[PDB]
């Protein structure tokens, strides 16, 4: 991924893939630009963000959201 290797992560979704999942990596750089690098940031993330990160459409903002709550909210082993 990034040019230089930074280390490793734990179960950790990043936004470049959990955007490519819901297709809507076509807002990545609005999100990691904004902050968002990855879920622990789009834990924060609400309906209204969205709007804001040019996502006025409901479709990406639901598909964004409700995404979000699937990962985060949603204790599975694996």
């Amino acid at each position: 991924g990034s040019s230089g290797s930074s280390g490793r992560r734990e179960n950790h979704q990043t936004i470049q893939e959990f955007l490519e999942r819901i297709h809507l990596q076509e807002y990545t750089s609005t999100l990691l630009l904004n902050g968002y690098e990855t879920l622990d940031d789009l834990k924060d993330i609400k309906e209204s963000h969205l709007i804001e990160l040019n996502i006025a459409d409901p479709e990406d903002r639901a598909r964004l959201l409700s995404a979000a709550e699937s990962l985060l909210s949603g204790p599975s082993s694996g």
